[PDB]
């Protein structure tokens, strides 16, 4: 077997994450077809039908059963690298292996950091009211 | 970034095992040449020159500074499909590797139980003299 950081690469893996998804036979964006794209099934309690791309981290939810993932994938992420990737796993050497794990983790990076400007905007946005009413109380 | 139980397929790790090797340049069997032929350094008090193979487990030690580390792997285990291996890491393929992954762990397992074997005959030479012992009475 493989190291837990690595399993999303598997499509089995990613599959394995959908317990729940409500949408199976009939529709098109099934476990096998969200899996496919790339897609983790990571569901809160407020979006039970919330998917994260396991490279580029984007998250979608308001998924219908028409829907296709590729193409939603190529929508909202269009430079994601997975969706260059033609080879199956097994067929990568280990240096195509190491170098898509770097991009994989400079993409994190970039969320987390693109997260922490929009948290740390708003709390600047609320330390300048609050200082901004207190000028004005005047 | 790599997980510990795959590291020693990395040349460079291999050649990290080695800290007080006595055999540097000049020599045929330097670290650099015991690495690139599959060994890791693991020194007893008793043998402090001791070698492995990190994929057919191999052990080795009583080397000189004009053994060639290669010479000496094909000699003692001829049948290590390390040997075989032309290819760099990196140019292997996942499924490649994942196939000498999983020799390695047969071979480990091989060797665990050659180890109990020994273990046990040597026990039995116990046993017998000491039957043997009293039985002379
Ligand atoms: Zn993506
Ligand atoms: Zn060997």
């Amino acid at each position: 077997t493989l190291p837990p950081a690595w399993q999303p690469f598997l499509k089995d893996h990613r599959i394995s994450t959908f317990k729940n998804w409500p949408f199976l036979e009939g529709c098109a964006c099934t476990p096998e077809r969200m899996a496919e794209a790339g897609f983790i099934h990571c569901p809160t309690e407020n979006e039970p039908d919330l998917a994260q791309c396991f490279f580029c981290f984007k998250e979608l939810a308001g998924w219908e059963p028409d829907d296709d993932p590729i193409e939603e994938h190529k929508k909202h992420s269009s430079g994601c690298a997975f969706l260059s990737v033609k080879k199956q796993f097994e067929e990568l050497t280990l240096g195509e292996f190491l170098k898509l794990d770097r991009e994989r983790a400079k993409n994190k990076i970039a969320k987390e950091t693109n997260n922490k400007k929009k948290e740390f905007e708003e709390t600047a946005k609320k330390v300048r009211r609050a200082i901004e009413q207190l000028a004005a109380m005047d």
